[PDB]
């Protein structure tokens, strides 16, 4: 029953992520090896630092992410998560690490054109499946031809192949395409964001030891101002 204690015997910390969305988790080559990188890891392994344990990443498309830490096959997700009032029927979270707004990605070329959402309805857009930014389009632009995609690296190359129009996702994540890729920009449009939700570290509910304990890291890196340091790192790191 008791989580922290479960961890320490194990010797690990095993944090279910999917690194297709930087500056929060992506692959880098470092050295030598491809390796998950970006500021959700930054922030996973100083939580496995506060516990004394090795940090284990488990990577997997993001619509699996929640059910793998439900099931037992990780005891914490972190993965750029919205704490949504339905996934907290589910999950206990962590207090916020971040908090930031959701913006669509699409050709520089059509920054002038993407001005409203009555333009977006009559485009192609894609989003990534079992996220908030799909849910948004399905529940404000129901008239839109919506693709819901696994993997958010695969969006972006039908964004740019020109089968996409607009990918909706993270603020964060569309700058970082947009500063690392000549062709693309963020949209000066925006959908209507759901109050509160902010990134945070998802438990399986009873975790209260363990939650104590990713609370403290987190309200430390906040005061200190690591996760946005984190995040600036992340994006003079060149993804694979
Ligand atoms: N690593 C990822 N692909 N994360 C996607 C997160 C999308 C959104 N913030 C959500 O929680 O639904």
């Amino acid at each position: 029953q008791s989580a922290v204690e479960a961890i320490k015997q194990k010797g690990k910390l095993v944090v279910a992520t999917s690194p297709d969305y930087a500056p929060f988790e992506f692959q880098s080559l470092v050295d030598g090896k491809n390796q998950v990188v970006g500021a959700d890891i930054d922030m996973a392994q100083a939580i496995a630092d506060e516990l004394g344990v090795k940090l284990e990443i488990l990577s997997m498309s993001f619509d699996n992410v929640l059910t793998s830490l439900q099931t037992g096959k990780a005891d914490l997700a972190v993965a750029g998560i919205s704490a949504t009032d339905e996934r907290k029927e589910v999950f206990d979270f962590s207090i916020p690490y971040y908090e930031n707004k959701i913006s669509f990605l699409v050709h520089k070329a059509d920054v002038e054109k993407y001005k409203d959402l009555t333009s977006l309805e009559s485009a192609n857009i894609a989003a990534q499946k079992g996220t908030v930014p799909e849910s948004m389009v399905k529940e404000q632009l129901p008239k839109a031809q919506l693709t819901s995609l696994t993997n958010m690296g695969e969006a972006v190359n039908e964004l740019q192949a020109g089968k996409i129009d607009a990918v909706h996702m993270d603020e964060p994540v569309a700058l970082s395409y947009a500063a690392k890729n000549a062709g693309l920009a963020v949209a000066t449009v925006s959908l209507k964001m759901k109050d509160g939700d902010a990134n945070a570290v998802a438990l399986r509910k009873n975790s209260d030891d363990l939650k104590e304990v990713v609370d403290k890291v987190i309200q430390k890196l906040k005061d200190e101002g690591t996760y946005q340091s984190y995040l600036e790192k992340a994006a003079s790191l060149t993804e694979v």
